[PDB]
DNA sequence: AGGCGTTTTT
DNA sequence: AGGCGTTTTT
DNA sequence: TCGC
DNA sequence: TCGC
């Protein structure tokens, strides 16, 4: 019965998870029959500061071992405690087929001895400051070596990490090397020619030429960015570059015939020399972000031959203290025929018209365009209508205000054509701002300042639009023709348009909902809807209504005025009534919800009583969420006979008891969440036979009484596969010595 | 020791408070030595459905008794349970000096017999449908009678309540009568001439003349509103009036020589007849709201003789489905020389011209003007500069967007001020200094809840040379230029809260260096701004005393190496700092040590702290108040309050505190209030405090799962400090053992054991 | 001695 | 039987 | 981190 | 509960 790898948790393919258990030593698993099947062990963020020769002898088949964060270096310790990890010399040699080891975020100053089998090692965020030819001796199979972050502001050293010339040459299967944030002044010498990925960003390598990348002819990805930073844009401490620019020899990259990815971000480059990219037929991903290329991208020839480039990042190439009236991409962009994604965020230019992006408009595969954070105040959005293959254009966080002079957007991820105009300065919508954008399927105007009694004339051209996010505006819902000019509209988010609904004395009107014939998903959430609105919603199409964060409590206190508010939503399948200040809920109010309802959320209300037989008025209910209410027990009835309920969430209540056979008639029941309540026990007699059909039974954060004979232990073991965090997350509230500890910290059957 | 009016709570001036204890009967107070000094008893919202002759015999000196909500009528019951209250006949006669009784929200159908001494009775929201000459017999001293709400949508009846002719005549000291929401078709006949206040609103009295107010010449206040309602404005079920208008005889009120207050709201009036107000020299308060007087107020002579009118409500006199281009108040308004307050909310007119309120501009005592919810899109704000005594003008909830083209709430600081304007909830996107011409006298201005998206830089507020308070909360201000707000020489309180959107732009930074140039600034809020990255690393000031920084990301800022380590330090003199809801998962000593040494109040409410090193309080030498509520503390440990600490209040409520280390509080000589509520304490120990427990003014231990075992030690402590523990009598409850879960620590006696 | 705590990337 | 719960005014 |  |  006992899970067998206590205090850890056994998981799928040979993985034992011991993360976050505050262990001071490698667990012995004494009362397991065999540790021979254990091939992966995770000990993340425990407190193991001392490792011994005998610690892994019983785990001799491990292939994967994670020891991250056991002994954090000073700068990474939340309280800046120094930690020094000791490792006896033969500690890891007992695992003769170990393939992957993570020692990151540990206070070690030298590499311990490791087995020949090792393939992937991380020494990142440690205090190892020298790698010489003895550091990783004999690791002939090593393919991947991370040692990032051993000398920077969060894990400081006085000088720099040193990688001696030829130190890694003996690692002749090494393909991936990462040595970022180490204060290096040069690319280490005589690196293994087998390298395909070299990352040396955020060091102090202010000069590069071909000699620094000698014999590395197998490189596919090279990241040399952040070595001459522009600190005006840094979000973190930033080391001032000694020069105006990274010095890059013209022929630096010419011998890297296989190169596919190059990162030159944050290099303080004021010009592009096309010879950098010459002879790289497979250059696919280029990052030029956070440089000073604002003029260069309007003039350069450097893109002429980049005919296989797929992704290009030009973001935050802004001029200090300036925005530009206009920006015109250079004609050489016309050659980027393979280009799928371009990032032009944060260059800072005030008008967007046909000349800005002219040379992108005929590229046959440009799908994705980022134009955020540019202080754009005039935009001829019509230009996007003749682009060859646009799927997503993001103009969010600009200053567009009109024509030129649970996240709803997840629904749009594989759409034909989505535009994001959120976080702009729109106060009214004029249909002319949409000329030539008839192909749009999805549009966000969220987080604008739209304060308008919409009435059918705002969105005239958008005859293909299926999704519209208008959340976080100040829309006045009043005229019945609102949104009826959108013939294909299926999802409409009107959440966080609360301000008008808070006007005491001015009413509103939802009769428009009845005229939206394709509308399937509607949010009216967080609108402060509480008084002076229409008394009936009506639809034949709406299937999901989010009414979270309103005042239905107050509405259902107004005599019968709002008694049939949801009733005319024929076919409604899901209704969210969370956070509606409900202090009671009458049977008549549930009986007048649509009979089609499969999901009702009452999360985070103030219900301290619930009449369970009233679930018979929701014949089709499969999911009921009553979490965050004030239920004192599960009582005043039982789940009623015939109920189709599949999930009941009654977490985060004040439940102290459950009545006999409470769950027993709910034949379809699969999930029950009882967590964060005040149960002293868990009883088979609450469920009867249906406990064996449950897929999840969550009983964490209950103050379970762990006295010696305790009965619940046998129940939880019988369904152990179905109770999340059983091994160490289900804890006792009493007696005193066991408060806050696992129900398995004592054995409560052996006594 | 035991409080001895258990389970109730004894309060000052003979009040015993038994509210909300779910009692099914009048408590006996057996344990009390004497119940003779009990003069007031409150039993609100208990479950007493049956009252007996013997219930009140020990409480024979009661002067006030409140029994409301004990037996709710069906319509008012939250679950629509029917309730019938039984009352034995001599029940209230045991209290021969009873002066005030509240029987409201109880299912009674008959008035019980009452003592002669009674002065104030409420029978509201009951099921009494008839008052006849026997209902209130012998109550010669009765001054006040409320019986509102016995026949309306929330407490329905079949017909209407009936007050039979002359039923109340024998109550010849009766001064206040209220009979609202009763479905009356007429004012009851032969009411007592002693009446000074008569309220008959929200019935169906569609017709009134002098005959209906016969012989009531002592009236000071008459409320006849809501008898012919306009249902287009109702927030609740509304009965359609049978007529276009309430029918009001011209001389209805003429004989009410002493009348001071008249309510004609929601009467469907399309005209005013001046004869209504004639002969009423002391008319002070007039409510004409929710009528159809949109034309009438631009033309009528009705205000000519209202020379003592102080308050006038014209609100929501709008035309159905219409807003007006313009509006001119009638010249008769010029005569309202006593007028202090005028409410013109919700008429719906789009321009506010210099002329619109021309006839108000010379009234010598007009202090307060309400112009909300009018769909005003053009406004000549300059006119308010010429008004003779304006103290507050409210233009909130309109559509103003700029200068005219025509020819914890910071504003609470402004309630005594000489001149405040509220422009909140308008459509401003940029501020132009010209919108402020002639408003140089303004001391307070709200622009909150607009859409202002502007890199303020010193030129926005030029005319406002006397402005002390500026509320800019809930906008989209771009804090960047150092000259922001430096044109406001007298600015003392600035609210920049809920301007978060710019701070959420990933890759564009901001700058707070402007704060250093605001030389009078005493109170600043940067709350709920998502301030977390790419901002200036130092705030500086010599004047700022209160900074609200709640709802930001200091957690993330203090995880960026040393970049923000001295963020608050240069606020010299800072006295209060709110760092609640800043996603703090840890605090180092250096973080507290680099707050200004002047600090008296620090809030860390609702963070994620599960450790706190108490010896770090020595680095806050002037601290008097510390709020750590809503964190994840598991105990009070890792130090004790240090010697010399000036701490007065410590709130550690709503944590997960299971233990307190010995003498944790002992050296805090100044300590007065400690909140330990909503934790997981099984006990409360004198040894946590030592002798300073006697100097505490509040020790809050509710919602802890106290172990109520037979000898339990905490009981003696709590009794020793009983006047200092809120809700001791019934609100401090046991978690265990099972028999006592959820019950008062005094439900058993835990010493006799 | 070793605590602290769920730790993106810059 | 009585339960429900903090209940402004409309 | 926002016209010269 | 929001022009003609
Ligand atoms: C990574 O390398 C950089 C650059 O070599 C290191 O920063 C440098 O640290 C030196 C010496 O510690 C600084 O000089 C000092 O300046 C202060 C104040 O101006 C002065 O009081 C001292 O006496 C001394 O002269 C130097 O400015 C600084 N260089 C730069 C460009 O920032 C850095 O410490 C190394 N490690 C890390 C973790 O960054
Ligand atoms: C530029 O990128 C292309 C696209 O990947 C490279 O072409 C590919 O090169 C590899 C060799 O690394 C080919 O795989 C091999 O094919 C041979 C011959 O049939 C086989 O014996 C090997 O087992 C191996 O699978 C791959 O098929 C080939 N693909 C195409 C579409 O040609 C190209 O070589 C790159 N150019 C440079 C200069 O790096
Ligand atoms: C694009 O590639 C072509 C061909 O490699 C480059 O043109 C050659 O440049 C070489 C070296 O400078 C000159 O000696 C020749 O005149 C050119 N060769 C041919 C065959 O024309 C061209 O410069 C590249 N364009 C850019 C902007 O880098
Ligand atoms: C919500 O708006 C609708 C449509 O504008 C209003 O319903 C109509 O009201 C008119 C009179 O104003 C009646 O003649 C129609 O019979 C109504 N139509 C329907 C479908 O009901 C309705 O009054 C508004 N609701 C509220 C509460 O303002
Ligand atoms: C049972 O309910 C608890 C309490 O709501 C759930 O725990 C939350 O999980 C979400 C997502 O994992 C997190 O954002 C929160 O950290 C958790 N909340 C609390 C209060 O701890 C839990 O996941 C539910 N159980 C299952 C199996 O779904
Ligand atoms: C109108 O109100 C005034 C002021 O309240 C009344 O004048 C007072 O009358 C009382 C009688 O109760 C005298 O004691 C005072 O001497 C008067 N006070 C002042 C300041 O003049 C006046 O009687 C009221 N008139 C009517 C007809 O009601
Ligand atoms: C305001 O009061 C004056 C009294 O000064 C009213 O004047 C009287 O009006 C009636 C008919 O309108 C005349 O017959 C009298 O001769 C007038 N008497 C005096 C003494 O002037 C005046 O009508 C009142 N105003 C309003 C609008 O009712
Ligand atoms: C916030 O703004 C201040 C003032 O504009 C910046 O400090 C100035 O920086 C300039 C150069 O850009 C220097 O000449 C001076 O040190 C400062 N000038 C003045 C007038 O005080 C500061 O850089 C900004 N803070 C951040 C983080 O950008
Ligand atoms: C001790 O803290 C508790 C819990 O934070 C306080 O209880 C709150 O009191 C207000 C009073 O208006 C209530 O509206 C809230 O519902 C209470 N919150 C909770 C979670 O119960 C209590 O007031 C504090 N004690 C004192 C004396 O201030
Ligand atoms: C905070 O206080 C706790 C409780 O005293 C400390 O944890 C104890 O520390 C000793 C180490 O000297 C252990 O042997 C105990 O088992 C720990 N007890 C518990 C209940 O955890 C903790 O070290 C203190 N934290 C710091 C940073 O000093
Ligand atoms: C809902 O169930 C609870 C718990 O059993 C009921 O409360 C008990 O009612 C009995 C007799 O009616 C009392 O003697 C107990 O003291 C109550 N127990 C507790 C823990 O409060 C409650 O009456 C039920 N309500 C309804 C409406 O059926
Ligand atoms: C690029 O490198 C060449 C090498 O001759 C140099 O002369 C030239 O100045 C550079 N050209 C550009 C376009 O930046
Ligand atoms: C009040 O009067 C109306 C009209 O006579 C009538 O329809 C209704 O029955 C009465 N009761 C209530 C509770 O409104
Ligand atoms: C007001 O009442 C008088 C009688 O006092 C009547 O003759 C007149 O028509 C009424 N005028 C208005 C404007 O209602």
């Amino acid at each position: 019965t006992l899970p067998a790898f206590l205090p850890c948790e056994l998981k799928p393919h040979g993985l034992v998870d011991c993360n976050w258990l505050f262990l001071k030593s490698v667990p012995r698993f004494s009362a397991a029959a065999s540790c021979s099947n254990i091939t992966r062990l995770s000990l993340i963020s425990n407190r193991i500061h001392h490792l011994h020769n005998s610690d892994f002898v019983h785990l001799s088949n491990l292939r994967q071992l994670n020891l991250k964060w056991n002994c954090p270096p000073t700068g990474l310790s939340p309280l800046h405690f120094s930690c020094h990890m000791t490792i006896e010399p033969r500690t890891f040699l007992a695992m003769r087929t170990l393939e992957e080891l993570n020692l990151s975020y540990n206070g070690i100053t030298t590499v311990p001895r490791l087995p020949s089998s090792l393939v992937n090692l991380s020494l990142s965020h440690t205090n190892i400051l020298v790698l010489d030819a003895n550091s990783l001796a004999g690791l002939y199979s090593l393919r991947v070596l991370f040692m990032d972050g051993n000398c920077y502001y969060k894990n400081p050293c006085t000088g720099a990490v040193k990688v001696t010339p030829g130190a890694l040459l003996g690692l002749s299967n090494l393909t991936h090397l990462s040595l970022k944030y180490n204060n290096l002044t040069k690319v280490p010498r005589q690196l293994p020619p087998s390298l395909e990925y070299l990352l040396v960003s955020y060091n102090l390598i202010v000069k590069l030429g071909p000699e620094d990348l000698a014999n590395l002819t197998s490189l596919r990805v090279l990241d040399v960015g952040g070595n001459c930073r522009r600190c005006d844009h840094a979000p973190n401490p930033c080391i001032e570059c000694g020069q105006k620019s990274l010095h890059l020899h013209p022929e630096t990259f010419h011998h890297l015939s296989h190169l596919e990815g190059l990162v030159l971000k944050d290099s303080s480059l004021h010009t592009l020399n096309s010879s950098w990219f010459q002879g790289l037929v497979n250059m696919s991903v280029l990052d030029l972000s956070e440089n000073f290329l604002y003029e260069s991208i309007q003039h350069t020839n450097a893109f002429q031959n980049l005919t296989r480039l797929r992704k290009l990042n030009l973001s935050f190439n802004y001029r200090k203290k300036v925005s530009f009236a206009r920006l015109h991409l250079a004609s050489s962009f016309k050659n980027l025929v393979s280009l799928q994604e371009l990032n032009m965020n944060g260059i800072f230019f005030r008008s967007l018209n046909k000349y800005t992006l002219r040379w992108l408009a005929d590229l046959p595969k440009l799908h994705t365009l980022h134009l955020q954070m540019n202080f754009i105040n005039q935009a001829q959005l019509s230009i996007f209508g003749t682009f060859r293959a646009l799927r997503f254009v993001d103009l969010s966080d600009n200053r567009i205000s009109g024509p030129s002079t649970k996240n709803f957007m997840d629904r749009c991820k594989n759409f034909k054509f989505t535009m994001d105009l959120s976080r702009n300065n729109l106060v009214t919508i004029k249909p002319e701002m949409f000329v030539q954008l008839s192909r749009l399927q999805c549009l966000s105007l969220s987080h604008n300042s739209i304060a308008q009694a919409v009435q059918g004339s705002q969105f005239l051209p958008l005859t293909n639009l299926q999704v519209l996010d208008l959340s976080h505006n100040k829309l006045d819902l009043y005229h019945w023709k609102s949104f009826s000019e959108l013939p294909q509209l299926q999802a409409l988010d009107l959440s966080y348009n609360s301000q008008p609904f808070s006007m005491k004395g001015i009413g509103h009107n939802f009769s428009f909902v009845a005229h939206l014939s394709m509308l399937h998903s509607l949010s009216l959430a967080h609108n402060d809807i509480h008084t002076r609105v229409s008394s009936h919603l009506n639809s034949n199409s709406v299937r999901f209504l989010d009414f979270s964060g309103n005042g239905m409590g107050r509405m259902w206190d107004e005599g019968g005025l709002y008694l049939h508010f949801f009733q005319g939503l024929s076919g409604l399948l899901k209704l969210d009534l969370s956070q509606n200040n409900l202090h009671i809920l009458r049977p008549q109010n549930l009986d007048n919800l649509p009979k089609s309802l499969k999901l009702l959320s009452l999360r985070d209300n103030y219900l301290s009583f619930f009449q369970w037989t009233s679930l018979s008025f929701l014949p089709n209910l499969e999911v009921l969420d009553l979490a965050g209410n004030q239920l004192k027990a599960l009582t005043n009835g039982t789940l009623p006979n015939g109920t189709l309920l599949q999930k009941l969430d009654v977490s985060s209540n004040s439940i102290v008891s459950v009545v006999p056979a409470f769950f027993a008639l709910a034949v379809e029941l699969k999930e029950v969440n009882l967590s964060h309540n005040i149960l002293k026990t868990v009883d088979r007699s609450w469920f009867g036979p249906i406990v064996m059909n449950l897929t999840v039974l969550d009983v964490r954060s209950n103050p379970l009484h762990c006295a010696c004979g305790a009965a619940f232990v046998d129940l939880l073991l019988e369904v152990q596969t179905k109770v999340p965090g059983l091994a160490n997350g289900v804890k006792c509230g009493s007696p005193g010595q066991l408060q806050g500890r696992s129900i398995f910290a004592q054995d409560l059957r052996l006594c």
